[PDB]
């Protein structure tokens, strides 16, 4: 609906300790279950493909994680997110 990547929860460690949630506000908790085995660090590490892998097979909506990887990552190169998160 609407994964709009809100830089705010995508770097709340809220969110990223609990993948599931971080995808509510991406809309994709849908594949929660397959995202969460993995934490944020290296969801937001991971790529179109491994998403597939864990099932995100929608090339609209691994290819769309991506998106959100990179501003969890800058914003983790900025010291904006907590290190309790890490």
């Amino acid at each position: 609906s609407n994964s709009s990547m809100n830089p705010k929860s995508l770097t709340d460690p809220k969110l990223l300790k609990n993948i599931p949630m971080w995808l509510k506000s991406l809309r994709l908790h849908k594949y929660s279950d397959a995202l969460s085995g993995t934490p944020w660090i290296e969801l937001i590490y991971l790529d179109d493909e491994t998403l597939e892998k864990k099932g995100v097979l929608a090339l609209g909506a691994r290819r769309k994680l991506l998106k959100a990887f990179g501003i969890v990552i800058d914003y983790k190169e900025r010291d904006l997110i907590d290190r309790s998160a890490y």
